[PDB]
């Protein structure tokens, strides 16, 4: 069950997360994932639906995995981007805050943390591109179109 989350705990210690409100209870604790390809707007509306269901939800941990399907530019970078505004993430009101989140902040591309990416997809059996969430364990997609 646990082993997605145990071999991949650099990729997952660098990605943008809202951790679970420490005033919420125990039984009220989700884990989930977005994984998404923030270049396009589907990714990203996954992504907002998920910011909106945490802001309402405050026993969830959301974290978030931008999962280009083209490569060209390091994944690491809209990554390092949303990272930069972790702090702001439930204060977005707006899909526009999202995306302007994404779109600005030059950071230098962090390759080991692309290479955890790419074999986080390969031994979860995703592709680069893919949008999908994991939900206490539990791999749920492709979302497709
Ligand atoms: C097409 C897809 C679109 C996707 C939309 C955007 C993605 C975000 C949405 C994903 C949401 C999926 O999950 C929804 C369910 O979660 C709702 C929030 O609630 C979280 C709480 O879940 C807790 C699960 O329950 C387990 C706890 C069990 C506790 C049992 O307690 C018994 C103890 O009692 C005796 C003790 O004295």
């Amino acid at each position: 069950v646990n082993k997605i989350y145990i071999e991949n705990h650099d990729l997952m210690s660098k990605v943008p997360v809202i951790e679970a409100s420490k005033e919420s209870t125990r039984d009220d604790w989700a884990a989930l994932t977005v994984v998404a390809d923030l270049d396009d707007i589907e990714g990203q509306e996954l992504v907002y639906y998920a910011l909106r269901f945490r802001k309402s939800n405050d026993g969830v941990r959301l974290d978030i995995v931008h999962n280009p399907k083209d490569t060209s530019r390091s994944p690491s970078v809209l990554a390092q981007r949303l990272k930069s505004r972790e702090d702001k993430l439930l204060d977005f009101t707006r899909f526009l805050d999202l995306e302007t989140a994404l779109e600005t902040g030059e950071f230098e591309p962090d390759v080991a943390y692309d290479a955890s990416l790419a074999n986080f997809l390969a031994s979860s059996n995703m592709k680069a591109g893919d949008n999908f969430v994991i939900l206490n364990g539990r791999v749920l997609g492709p979302i497709t179109s």
